[PDB]
């Protein structure tokens, strides 16, 4: 049995997603997650929906708390997260509108906490090096690949997103910079909380949504960011909505035990 | 009416440099600042002196209160903010003893605050995402460049700032990295001064001056780089005095308007 | 007269390297050490050995307290520190097994001091701006590559270590990317280690253990890593028996010498 949690991004955490809700707020040994979570499901699939901001979007990348939405989640059953985020196109041919389903990423953030094993929880003891070679969920993003084709959605099929602290936007100097490291778009949350789902041996996938070209002719701003995610929201909807009811008619069984397997056999016990 | 506020680097934070100097301590919601302001002219044009490092230069890079440097210049009503800054070069042609007008910058440290917005201020509520694509004025940068001409000062024209966090220099393998992505000059304390700035809606400048060529063949050192300020100061402190009585004989209120619309608009309320 | 500090590493932290061992646990102006530090000798030559992660491994690199291992090590009498570090290979040509006598490293970490001078410790008042263009004892590892020649051993005589902050490893994008940046080996623990011994003075060099090649085909886990130190653990052991007695035999008045001016002069008084 899988349990889908949703962790909604900018302008694309819509509730009305699900059916039967049911609003639940939680704590995790790491505070408190960004907000209640949403339990529902989607056709016959059961799933947990969180907004990364918090529903009124108030709290900035670098103060979310991903390890409180991350363990809040698997806390709740989840076998699988899949979320959305909003982000800025590195590559010509990714334009604004345009869905990518990254396989990985460059980390650029800097005061962030990515691990649980902190040694301040006992649920958690010892030091973890959790691998980071394939960061999401191969099977999940190869769904969402063949959906967003079925749906007549343009939609890269690969794609390495560059996660910047922020909460500030980058210099042209920067933009330029991280095109050359292979960085193809660009956001503000996609680490740490793919590298938490991966410690807790969840199957992570992510739904990027192209909303600008950066800086790298119109420069990036916060409402040209907010306009195109207005115009394209019912995409990212759509394809969880199809995607979903796919998720929970396959097999996981051997690929949920490799990820538990790698994530316990990657922790130094005293 | 403009007023310009000058925060003095490295053996470049001369008080002599303003008539009818007033020392004003003042305090913030985010701390004191590095310093009193001195309150002071330049011809007609009203000031407000700052020593980044405090008077005897007793606070390293990376514990500057930028934010409260930032914040008690604007509520003493600064328009501008021009600064100097010590830095090593990265390219041959820059010279130690040249001025470069960065126009650019790279981001290298990793634990200073960056944004005013941090939902710990009333003064300050949301989420401010504040666009970088040009983090310098370009009309104050003009003018320091035709004014440094006017001079016979060795001057660049454009300059991408690579700032590290600091104490430590870089190491060769980093500085020679650096060259690669770009980066003209290397200093520890543009990044966040010029962010902040921005957020606050100030035009911001930087005189940046070459004291080094890092170790890319003498390598750097402390005494080598008060050396070559104790020998190219005064070209700064010329540049300051015959550019700030230009930005006030201009015309400012377009250039102005525009910046406090970018800095209000990058806010996200609740 | 000389006493070398030794760090040890992942496996690489063998007490019955020194004979006459005598545990003595000590404190410092920046907290306590890993561990206790084992007081002993190689031959005739005074050693301090210290395990970085303590002796269970119970310390993540992010949270090992470099400036209180350096600190005392330097305070019981140590002019160099030799070190043993596992690390990921980022090139062909450096197979797991192989010792890299590393000269450069580029820092990735972001939430570590890396200054003894904070201005929190009377001992240390002052900015401190320490050079980093050669951040290796050149001398000492010289006679650590003649001496792993001498054994028969597969050394690479240079190397640029990258380190990461971890505790995760390396996503694939970020792997490729650091070969660009120009690393020859990637791990947790160099940067701030062998900053703080230079601003401490202290002649510092390091034998790096290749002990996979990262995910740039077997891609790198725990397992894998601890399995190679199991199996080359034996190597660095004799390099370091060998060396030591060596580098108390050689002359390093002028060598120690000139590390004190260097770190003396690299601080800013009041
Ligand atoms: C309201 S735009 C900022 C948010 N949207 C994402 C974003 C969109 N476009 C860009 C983002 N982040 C960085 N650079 C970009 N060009 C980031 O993850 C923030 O949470
Ligand atoms: C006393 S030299 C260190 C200061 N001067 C600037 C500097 C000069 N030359 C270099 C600096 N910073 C980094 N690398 C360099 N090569 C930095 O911003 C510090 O505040
Ligand atoms: C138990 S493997 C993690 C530790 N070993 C070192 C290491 C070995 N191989 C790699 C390490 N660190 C990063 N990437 C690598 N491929 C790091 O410094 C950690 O302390």
């Amino acid at each position: 049995a899988v349990k889908i949690g949703i962790i909604g991004g900018t302008g694309l955490d819509d509730p009305e997603i699900l059916e039967g809700r049911t609003e639940k707020y939680v704590d995790t040994p790491f505070g408190k997650p960004s907000d209640a979570l949403i339990l529902g499901k989607i056709k016959n699939v059961d799933c947990v929906l969180l907004a990364r901001h918090g529903r009124q979007h108030t709290i900035m990348p670098s103060k979310v708390n991903y390890q409180a939405n991350i363990w809040a989640l698997k806390e709740e059953g989840c076998t699988h997260v899949i979320v959305t985020t909003a982000c800025g196109s590195l590559r010509e041919e990714i334009q604004p509108g345009d869905i990518v389903i990254i396989d990985q990423f460059i980390d650029r953030t800097t005061m962030r906490p990515q691990s649980f094993y902190d040694g301040s929880h006992s649920c958690a003891r010892g030091v973890c090096h959790i691998p980071m070679a394939e960061p999401f969920c191969p099977k999940t993003r190869e769904v969402l690949i063949e959906t967003a084709k079925k749906l007549g959605l343009r939609c890269h099929s690969k794609g390495t997103m560059v996660t910047i602290e922020g909460p500030r936007f980058s210099s042209r100097a920067e933009s330029f910079m991280f095109r050359t490291w292979g960085a193809d778009v660009i956001n503000m949350t996609t680490v740490p909380e793919v590298v938490l789902a991966k410690e807790a041996g969840i199957c992570y996938a992510s739904i990027a949504m192209a909303t600008d070209y950066d800086c790298w002719e119109e420069a990036v701003s916060v409402d040209r960011v907010l306009k195109t995610l207005k115009e394209n929201a019912n995409k990212a909807k759509s394809l969880l909505l199809t995607t979903i009811p796919q998720i929970g008619s396959t097999e996981w069984s051997e690929t949920l035990h490799n990820l538990k397997n790698m994530a316990q056999f990657s922790v130094l016990l005293p």
